[PDB]
């Protein structure tokens, strides 16, 4: 096919803004007014230049986090979303991130980090989120961190463009 099919796995803690950011990737008439917490996971297909993303929108709730690893084997890229305003759980985000990295089915595929909710005045800056998560230690793998506002889409294209370049 003329469109390259790639699997994009979207993870991160509950309430980080995963589902909301994916809505920004859909055609405007297809975007949802409101989103609720994800139950288990759902799937979306989004066209992006020459690529067709099969998006695995995982719940970030603790009861569903064991589902994430069922989709590492076939993931071609990862979008790890973080609530920039949630300083308290950065260390939890980090723990889940490391379990993902160490998993024997996760290959060395690109990771896009969204520092989501940049609009909130309590938002930690991307550089500090990078420090809390230990991202500079990730040397075997392309990665990038971009601040985003999932409500407006600000930063979303910038992050996705970087990811698309990596998968083309
Ligand atoms: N202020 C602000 N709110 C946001 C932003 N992104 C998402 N939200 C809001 O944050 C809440 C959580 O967003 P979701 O997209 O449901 O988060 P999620 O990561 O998919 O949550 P789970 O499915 O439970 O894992 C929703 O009320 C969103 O409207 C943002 O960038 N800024
Ligand atoms: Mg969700």
């Amino acid at each position: 096919a003329a469109s390259k099919k790639v699997n994009v796995l979207v993870v991160g803690l509950d309430n980080s803004g995963k589902t909301t950011i994916i809505e920004r990737l859909k055609p405007r008439p297809r975007q949802a007014a409101e989103v609720a917490p994800t139950v288990g996971f759902t799937v979306d297909e989004v066209e992006k230049g020459p690529l067709t993303f099969t998006v695995f929108d995982m719940s970030g709730a603790g009861r569903y986090r064991t589902l994430w690893e069922q989709y590492y084997r076939e993931a071609d890229a990862v979008v790890f979303v973080v609530d920039s305003a949630d300083k308290l759980r950065m260390v939890v985000a980090r723990d889940e991130m490391e379990h993902m990295l160490k998993h024997s089915n996760m290959r060395k595929v690109p990771i896009l980090y969204f520092a989501n909710k940049k609009d909130l005045p309590v938002a930690m800056p991307p550089v500090e989120i990078a420090q809390a998560l230990g991202l500079d230690d990730i040397k075997d793998r392309p990665w990038q961190i971009v601040p985003s506002n999932g409500l407006t889409g600000e930063g979303v294209d910038k992050g996705i463009d970087w990811l698309a370049e990596r998968l083309s």
